[PDB]
């Protein structure tokens, strides 16, 4: 073809790309702002079994949003647009971990995330939950329970802090077995240790002061 | 399913990532070798911007396209070291190569045809296959880049042909770079990688057009 | 006209601008002047008596800015709002600072209008805006996690509950707004460290007995 | 009132602020789309000049009435608190009706002028204006463009254009001189005049020289 | 020899550049295996620092001096991939890991007598020789930065030792790293890296000091 | 040993590494100033012969001045100091090269460049140069290269720019047989292209206007 | 002259400007030397507590014929020169021989008295002064070391210099108050007090509450 | 004396100090003040006349240094240096830079002492540092570089071969210092893009033909 067709017939292509990034966005904007409000009524702890229903009520709107924003692209193209929604999924990963860990203090499996975010498993096509964003939620899941051991103390529910003490080292013990290279990734793991050490020493004070 | 220990969690994900891993590993083995084709693919056609050699554009761009040849081979290699349906998941490892390749096999239809290369065509000589075809893939993003790129060579070009007499290819050069700075225009970049690139552009339009100048001035029209 | 016509015009429009941002310039050094004294009498943390003296001095605050109100028209405001940017926003915190330390609340946008004695949104004349009022508030975040930590070392062991409450309904109601100010949302990420020293002081408190 | 009020309501009034951005973006996308359409109209030139000026006084139509639209988008008072959405645009519009005048005058328009063109209001009114510093933007790029021209112009057989060119970027700089340029990214924008006067009388020179 | 030809000299040097390449690859690879061990040593230590397991201390330190057996015989082999001579030449590749088994090392000849490994009885346990025979060693640079890490840890220590029970360690960490401070002070440290890790030494000085301080006070001398 | 022993011991060991540092220190000073003189030498080009004469005969200095820095240190142990003399032997190295290319327009060879600086090959034990510091003491060629071709035809040199035109083109056909993967080497590296295309310029420059 | 005259004659005196610093720093190392040594006697507290004391000043001496041989190494004019070669060392010095006199008087010293322990010249005299920027921080560091002292000091069974240090401290507190603390390195050093205030009180709340 | 004593002993002499960074400030405040008006009068490029209102404006920079001499003790000299560095620094450019207009040679640092008035190094009083007269040096290279591109543009082919060999000097010079000023060696990097962009302008003449 001439230049000039060449580029009219890419100025189209490029027209229906800019489509798709605006109706992902559209969506994408649509789940921060519930996530934020999740992230609130969660947040409420500094009724746990109330606030975790009206957290996992909350979840159903990401559910049909979620496959909403699944219409807005051929399935195949996932990993094409995935940067406008990895600081949101990563987030819902967190925030879906803070729900279980606060009703079963247990680590939701990736597959249960999935579940939970109307999203489907790896063996199918359309829109999916990668182990780098699952990994990125559950190490933001041990910053906010390092941070929420603190203030269970001042809360005076001296308990909280050794089963969460248990548990990020699970956390710290479960990242040892792996050998991370994402950069992004493993800053974020450096950050486990300062975390660990928070709590242990929160332990430490409750321990000294009588209570275990 | 329902619930796990966290042990059984980190330990099945061990085994995830260390598979993610052999894919990135395989992948960067062939791109590897991609990278080193497109260095003597770059090399054999740079022999034009050294007085002689321009004497047999013909033979040097049968050579390239020899080359391409095992390029097509290595790239359905590369295309069985990982699943198909996540191209734009390892895209960046082979994103440089590509763009090469891409002006590489532009710049050799170029100086045969002195024409700019389909975005298809430049598939079928990559060994690769369009949109409408599961497998590998040539984004819009990097054919322009590549096109961009080649905009470069040829402002480069337009020079050398000077020094070595060759007083026709400049024209077409310009006439052609001007074509492309004017099909960018009618586009809306929203990439900043790319819209960065494509404000050098201007710059190539700018030294091709004076080379015609410093010809026109001299006496030749 | 012609080339020589042109610019013979416009160094006339130049030199008159430069005259604008010259006298704001002038005025805007006085309040900073009086913003670094309120502070001082602020810092000083008899307290509800600084509160006096301070809203005392927000009345030279008043003059000055309908004083710097005829040094450009009410119009162009934001053609020149980055000469006082800083200044405003550091006279939002003070205001909130004060009525912070008498009623331990949040001073509302227009509340801290009629203390700087700058008309509302309703009035023209020369507004507040939205992001620099929420400016702020963030840098008054910012002095209540520290006022926490000395209050402690003050004796005062109820302060500090009291700010940890109110830091973290401040991030609650940060955290509502879709904050698309690029400068805003690079400050906001401060308050998520205002709220971990404060939520700290009250741990230390609750685990001495407090 | 509590933060809760105090915070929700605030959500209220930044909501609607966004919402003036989204449609002055709008607009603007719509600007900058017909500013490269009218570019390439007169980049033909690199007679015919006259004909290309007359289709591109056509196209500054759909300026007029996308800028009065721009204009309802958001009040008068706020200006200048937007005018960052649009100031590459502005910027670009200004060259352009400038460029057009000078093909088809070889004068310099006027700030007025220009107002006048984009459909916009002079000084004597609110809403819409041409900030002075947009307007110098704008006549030191047609600066550049008129330093390429010049060159373009040699090549096609035009061994005129250049002399007058060269005359007209010479005043600029004069223009320029006599002037205190108080802004900063101006005064950069400024520092290219020199390399555009020294490139234009290159070119006289090399007329000079061969005949 | 005399003069050659540019081409000549670049072929040439293409040889050795790739011979470079080789190297570095075959120690990278040595060396992913130490860090591994290092990884697997670790955990096996960090057992102490969760309630339980800190029941058994010589067990985990035979396990550990176990694993200490593979990390011989991968460094015998690292040691083939490179000259000795060239020892400082690729270092970098395995500055971390070496810092990082300095500390295990350490770490481990603390649980069992509580005193400091010497450089000399480090290098007998990774397998490696001291200065006194042509091979590989451990710079004191890096023993110094092991030393540090240890600090480190054993702040950790005391301080889960106290909400375990055992009252009686940190006291002897307390000495232990009060003596390494003055150690330390009786140095003229000039590499940079090494004196800012230092400065974190007198944050582990005063976390140990407070624990004994917290025990003091609530009746424990 | 007891902590205070190891350390006391230690004191030793640094403080005779630090006297090895100050000793290398001093010598490379030396080096630096010679390198100096040397450049201004040569600089004056922009008659050959006497410049390069008498710059050869300053490297004389330099052969004797090496191996003095030899007796810093035991041999084994150099590259542990590397880094102490990096920049000036790059330098050494493109003002050796800078002469031969003065004086036979060629490239000298590494291990012409190892017997004009008094140093030993490779296949000895002290003071050697690596590959990659040899790589960069060209590239600098390249650059002062560039540099000369515009002077000379200011100065009314209109062949010089002809024959470094081939020369270092020679040299970026060189560098392309290779796939460098230092991070300094290649980003320095990435500027013989500019150097390329500079004297590219400078011969159509001639070209044009006549000469050739 | 001619540029070559001009910068060889510069050379001259960079060259000579070189060697004092060169020959301070030599002098320096000695001096950040000895304090180590005379941190370490001290830093034995962590009675007897008179015996270091004695050997501390003991060290001063060697201060003194130092000092003044870093004197004897550059001109009195150029003090304040080459005053950061030293300035560490300078504070150094002044929280050691500070906290040898706390530790056997209880009480601060003086700026000038500090001088005349150094063996330097008092505010009376040139050449080696004491920059009141660098007393503040010698005080400061002390500040520092006294809160960790107290804390060390109750696990001795010494249940007394914690309340003598906490008075000490808080007084130090308030004098810093009162000082429009004009510097910015030594003002956020300031900002480390309040922690040590803190510390040193809830030492005191500690006994306090135990008995 | 008591915690006390020494505090409110001290007070007097911060605020002794900062007496004198204030009359500093406001001398420097004049200087640059100046030193603006004369690098305009230098920036038009009947040139030599230029010089002379040029060194006309040095005069008033030498009673307000001497008038400077008296804020501060003349032993104190780098105690407070770095308040007028920048405007020495700048000076000393202003000073070379006409001396170069007018005999296209370098000033020497003793002769650059006199134009403003300060007593050298062997006089007491006010010492112009080795460092910052390089500085200033250095700063000239930087605007002689930016002349011979205006001179050419101007029509003057002349000026720009002698700016040339001029900067090539001064770069030669430099390179016999072994510069330890870790400030001035960050500058110096900047005169090798100095002596490229003159160097190419003298191309430029060469290849057309002048």
């Amino acid at each position: 073809m001439s230049v000039s067709e060449i580029f009219v017939e890419l100025q189209g292509f490029l027209a229906a790309e800019q489509d798709i990034r605006e109706e992902i966005r559209k969506v994408v904007q649509s789940l921060e702002q519930t996530a934020r409000e999740i992230l609130t009524l969660l947040q409420g702890v500094h009724d746990i079994p109330k606030r975790c229903l009206k957290a996992r009520e909350h979840f159903s709107t990401v559910k049909t949003h979620l496959t909403s924003l699944k219409t807005k692209f051929p399935a195949e193209q996932y990993y094409r647009f995935h940067e406008h929604w990895r600081f949101v999924l990563q987030r819902l990963v967190f925030l879906a971990a803070f729900v279980v860990y606060l009703e079963t203090e247990t680590l939701v499996t990736r597959e249960a995330v999935t579940e939970i975010l109307g999203i489907e498993p790896d063996r199918e096509k359309g829109f999916h939950l990668d182990v780098e964003d699952y990994l990125s939620g559950v190490l933001i899941l041990a910053s906010e329970l390092s941070r929420l051991s603190v203030n269970s103390v001042t809360a005076g529910d001296y308990s909280r802090p050794l089963h969460i003490s248990t548990f990020i080292n699970e956390l710290d013990s479960g990242f040892r077995l792996l050998n991370l290279k994402n950069d992004s990734l493993r800053k974020r793991y450096d950050g486990l240790k300062y975390d660990v050490k928070k709590v242990e020493e929160v332990v430490y004070d409750l321990s000294i002061r009588g209570f275990n």
